[PDB]
């Protein structure tokens, strides 16, 4: 009954938003292995705006999160069919704002939601000085 | 063989520093229950400089840390003998920079160390703009 779930992301400056999202992935089913994939710095910088924390900083932080069973660091930018087989992943867990069409067609896409909980927020609170 | 360990702190703006410190507490012995205690906002504000995150924000964040088995929120400011009995705590795990004398006399003080990993640090990295 153990189901493998895979959640990839930049995971820069992990805040409660990410943690809630990982808890959710982890609890999609009764028995799970949550695998998390962490984008390389190169790919993030070149496809995403930037990256504050290095791969090793973002990965070490995820190590400490209760919902994380396994880390793939760095992970590929785009999940592929072959990547699913290689790692016996049953579902991909990610938010949905269509890159995930083929996953939804397969029944292997579980959506996860964001939640005002970011470091950026916290500073606003501080600089009320 | 299950040993109860207790680590209290403000735990404002949990960063890798705190997480490493909790991992350490958790792995003092082979079988542990790490209990973490989180100071009230009132007491922190009145004894410590301030507090950025409310009790509930600091506690919810600790919920997500793998090394945390149990939370006492809010915890008392000063650990007492009676508090140890009440909760069957075997050791208090805290850094040591003597408020902990009587604990060391009892053999119930396990020291834990800090590690350049704080949110404050991260912003410095960002505002290199």
């Amino acid at each position: 009954k153990n189901v493998v779930i895979y959640a990839d992301g930049v995971y820069d400056m992990l805040h409660l938003g990410h943690m809630k999202q990982l808890e959710q992935a982890k609890k999609l089913f009764e028995n799970t292995t949550l695998i998390v994939g962490v984008t390389s710095d190169n790919e993030t910088k070149l496809f995403k705006g930037q990256v504050v924390q290095t791969l090793e900083e973002r990965t070490e932080t995820l190590k400490h999160i209760r919902w994380v069973d396994e880390i793939i660091s760095p992970c590929p930018w785009v999940v592929t069919p072959e990547f699913l087989e290689k790692y016996k992943i049953d579902y991909v867990a990610h938010d949905d704002i269509d890159i995930y069409a083929w996953l939804k067609r397969a029944g292997k896409f579980k959506a996860t939601q964001r939640t005002g909980v970011s470091t950026t927020d916290l500073i606003v609170r501080i600089l009320k000085n």
